[PDB]
């Protein structure tokens, strides 16, 4: 386990928005994907830029209540101010009681808890959040990662996103919803676990493999998929199964490209 | 496994509904069960009769952007237009890497995808689904399989369906929900395995069990019961258990007759 | 193995509706109801309010005279009684080869009848308990605690909190009621999505989670050591849909040191 330390920025964006950042005027929605091993520790050294009180809190990580970015404990930040956020992760073990602690390792996510409300009503809808993924010793790694928020009737905030890779490659998906409404997740052509890491462990791991997922706010999964592995190259279309939802044209496509760089057109 | 050829057409039915069969005027809400067996191929011959453009899609299966079944992939049907659609399916294994593959296995769902808007939101409402089993070798068999379609606030597009079983039958479910609506299946008297099959694989599968599930449009799940296991014959109710929802009169039964043909006076 | 309790329903003083071990003692959530798989509880059931109210139970073996349902004849009058009957069993293996799920698990207990057919009157005033069945081997908690989501209320509390010490075993029923999907969010904790809420090895490759989507109807539990990794605190739990965790309705996990004490915090 190593002690990692980064800087990180809540600011105002343009169009009534607002992100977190790795350096000031970097700012991005979804924040910076944020990966660390079990049992590494991350100090975060946060500013908030803005006229408002913010914070930063996560999910699934281990953090004490000076690090819950909450009004309860006192542990949000005024505007201009800074603060020294730590998260730290543990490996799973088996404990004194004979039960077995369940390790960090997961997909997870960060968001601000103070902006608008003392839920962070009012940040998350303008776009303070962000990914966190905690690895196990000897999970498989990707070859890219990509997240997709269902914030709202919003994917990351856009209006009204793509990923390329060629077929064979490793890609990961991060998938984290917010707001106020339920959403199902969908990828054609792809389907994955059910389970931590999305990929089924072998022939003994009965978990239901799925292309469509129930999510609430708040909620993260992840998941490995091989790009185009039985389907071939395209334009594989991941959406909200929510028909109103789909119905409101944010069409995002999986581009998995055939080795040559082509994909069947479309 | 083997390559199938079937035949599926689209027609308009009465009260403005569509539906999919494997003959003209056979066509039924829910759409005919299709069930296949890991490695198995299976070619549609899809005739769209109705005066609008028609799709075939499916969840969970392997198929190329050819018989995507939308706008996008070129893959949807024009009015009175055929299309044979190309379903593949595999066993799970390990690859060259030594990562566990996930196969086809599972409870999955096909429904239109261009009717009334480009996710078939006209389609799907009108009742252009039905279900799909792909098996696993060695899966246990139902004696009956029966589909249960939470549309929007209609069960199988029926105005605000019973199941008959002798006591010890074993009984499959489909349960596929669409729409706009979350929902929870609720079945009295009755249990399942949150998992592949619906039942536990053995005394190390930690699934939970469960007589109620949360579920969104495109969710598909089925389980298999001992009809009557240790709770007896009688009429037993499924239900959405939103509240709202199962006072509006949608309430089936699955009537669980003892051997003799008698059920407990309901 | 053969059991027997006294259960009431009672309307409480502010208009709510509960279920009670003895009368004037009737609570919201109901009683915690703990069995062994193989157990056998009769419930000796008295309907003291002037309105048909019932007992029905998810995941548990009964037969239909107990569905506490209008369609199987098991509701209770007014100033009724009836003695409902739950039934459980261990997991086995089945002549067929295959293997029968046992009754273990995280459930829970409503009425059906109060308001409509469906319970919708009774659920909503408080007629809902939790029922937890052990599997022989299952850990057993220092307590348990039963959050209940019922439209947009926590265990029907006006517009709860739990007190624990670091390293306590802490178990939580979570039960959700009514019309609307929730998320469930734990500060400082974390379980497994499976039966126990706790993975049974490394083998156990369930998703670990601090956040769930439940819908009506929906049972889960686990069991968390209190404060394992972060330490004492005031732990909020609470809805993560933001416009109902912006309600007010917020619990606090209370996590105290040894010494009794706790880091301040500002409710
Ligand atoms: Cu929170
Ligand atoms: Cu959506
Ligand atoms: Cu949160
Ligand atoms: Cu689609
Ligand atoms: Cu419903
Ligand atoms: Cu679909
Ligand atoms: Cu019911
Ligand atoms: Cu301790
Ligand atoms: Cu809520
Ligand atoms: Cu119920």
């Amino acid at each position: 386990g190593e002690v990692r330390r980064i800087k990180l920025y809540a600011e105002r964006l343009a169009d009534g928005q607002m992100g977190y950042g790795l350096e000031k005027g970097r700012a991005t929605i979804p924040g910076p994907l944020i990966e660390l091993n079990e049992g590494d520790t991350l100090h975060i050294e946060f500013e908030n830029t803005m006229d408002v009180r913010a914070s930063l809190h996560v999910h699934g990580l281990d953090y004490e209540v000076s690090s819950d970015g909450t009004t309860l404990n006192k542990s949000d930040v005024e505007p201009g101010g800074t603060r020294t956020y730590t998260w730290r992760t543990h490996a799973p073990g088996r404990r004194s009681d004979g039960t077995w602690r369940a390790g960090s390792a997961g997909y997870w996510h960060y968001h601000d808890h103070v902006v608008g409300t003392e839920h962070g009503t009012g940040g998350i809808r303008k776009g303070l959040y962000g990914p966190v993924i905690v690895r196990r010793k000897g999970d498989v790694l990707p070859d890219a990662t990509h997240t997709i928020v269902f914030n709202d009737m919003l994917i990351n905030n856009r209006p009204a996103p793509n990923f390329e890779a060629t077929v064979g490659d490793r890609v990961e998906f991060v998938m984290i919803t917010h707001g106020e409404y339920y959403h199902t997740f969908h990828m054609h052509g792809h389907r994955w676990a059910d389970n931590r890491t999305g990929m089924l462990t072998g022939p003994d791991d009965p978990s239901q493999v799925v292309d469509n997922k129930i999510v609430g706010p708040a909620d993260s999964f992840g998941f490995q998929v091989i790009a185009g592995e039985g389907v071939g190259a395209g334009a594989w279309m991941y959406h909200c199964h929510v028909q109103s939802h789909s119905d409101m044209g944010y069409v995002g496509l999986f581009l998995v490209k055939k080795t040559d760089g082509t994909i069947p057109g479309y």
